[PDB]
RNA sequence: AAACUGGGAGACUUGAGUGCAGAAGAGGAGAGUGGAAUUCCAUGUGUAGCGGUGAAAUGCGUAGAUAUAUGGAGGAACACCA
């Protein structure tokens, strides 16, 4: 429906879980996954291969729909970053652009405690 | 008695200040202003999780969360320079 045939692919990777939401060249979603998504439960939310899995959950239903054009842009100072991107192309989209968007403050809040461990 | 310390009348320019000619600086007080990010709000797309740990649970979520796109509101601190 509606043969988009283009759009970007959003990563965003913590430190113990991955999303990869892929919406069209504006705004309005069309497929995403996750780790959680995939019956994995708690540590290994993080490890490289749920967001290989979790990649490919999302491109097969987004080609689904017709669609090669996609860029990268990653959040998320995670780990499995370049894996997500190896399923993304290795099951069929045209990856052209990478890119990262990591909010970066110019030291405007305060951040919370350090833990004792 | 008259070297030294004290007192009295003077004299001097090296200490101390002043004039003239220049230099650097997150020194202080007042008044405006900028962008990055966090929170909440509004609206579109959007399906079942998100968040968290050494593992879990409490918490939030099908009164449509998280994500994602555009617009507003307020406060505090000023990345690189260093």
């Amino acid at each position: 429906k509606k043969n988009i045939e283009s759009g970007v692919a959003h990563i965003h990777s913590t430190f113990n879980n991955t999303i990869v939401m892929i919406t069209d060249t504006h705004g309005n979603a069309l497929a995403w996954s996750s780790a959680g998504s995939l019956g994995f439960k708690g540590s290994k939310k993080s490890t490289p291969f749920a967001a290989q899995m979790a990649a490919e959950a999302a491109t097969k239903v987004a080609m689904e729909h017709g669609l090669k054009t996609v860029d990268v842009t990653v959040k998320g100072p995670g780990s499995g970053r370049e894996a997500a991107i190896r399923s993304l192309q290795a099951t069929g989209l045209e990856v052209t652009a990478i890119r990262d968007v990591t909010p970066v403050p110019h030291n405007g809040c305060r951040p919370p405690k350090r833990r004792r461990v």
